[PDB]
């Protein structure tokens, strides 16, 4: 019932208007125009043919070595605990795997986001630091950073 689409112009406003409810960071229109570019690290996230979620990530390159990073990764709060997120994160370990250069997956957690907590140590992400005033407008500011070796 779940099934993952790509992002498109076609659909980026879909993409724009899940995060804005999901989120509780607003994303520019560089991330959205960097989305478009990224393909496969991108996908929209439907059940029953319905726009209900989205991945978004992006490769980066420090500590020396290649590292994915995962920017958003969400779906809608009635569509939770379907196995939406772990289809989305299925797909990106996928990625990663069939590519084989990849060091580590990494990401920011909002302290107070239990279940995202929950739902990273699930698939073998650990806390590796607790970033002090990561986020600038919202409450709390810390973040875990959360890390799979790969
Ligand atoms: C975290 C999030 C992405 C998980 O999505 P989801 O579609 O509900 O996840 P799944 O249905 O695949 O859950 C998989 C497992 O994670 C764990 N988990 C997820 N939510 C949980 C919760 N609220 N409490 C406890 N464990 C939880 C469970 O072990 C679950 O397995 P189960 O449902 O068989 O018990 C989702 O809650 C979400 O969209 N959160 C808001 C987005 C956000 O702020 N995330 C920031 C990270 S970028
Ligand atoms: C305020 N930060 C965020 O919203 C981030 C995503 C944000 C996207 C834009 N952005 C970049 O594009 C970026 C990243 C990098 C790395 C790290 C690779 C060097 N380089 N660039 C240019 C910075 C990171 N996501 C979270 O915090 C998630 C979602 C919100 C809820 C939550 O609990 N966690």
């Amino acid at each position: 019932r779940i099934e993952l689409g790509d992002v498109t112009p076609h659909n980026i406003k879909q993409l724009k208007r899940l995060n804005q409810v999901i989120f509780p960071v607003s994303y520019n229109d560089k991330f959205y125009k960097d989305v478009l570019e990224v393909g496969e690290l991108a996908k929209l996230a439907y059940f029953n043919d319905i726009a209900v979620g989205a991945v978004c990530c992006r490769v980066d390159h420090s500590q020396n070595q290649k590292r994915l990073y995962i920017m958003t990764l969400g779906c809608l709060a009635p569509y939770r605990r379907l196995g939406i997120g772990t289809k989305m994160l299925n797909h990106v370990l996928n990625i990663c795997e069939k590519d084989g250069t990849f060091d580590n997956i990494y990401l920011h957690v909002q302290i107070s986001n239990e279940s995202a907590i929950d739902f990273y140590r699930k698939f073998g992400f650990e806390i590796i630091e607790t970033k002090k005033n990561y986020y600038k407008r919202i409450e709390p500011a810390d973040a875990h950073v959360l890390q799979k070796n790969l």
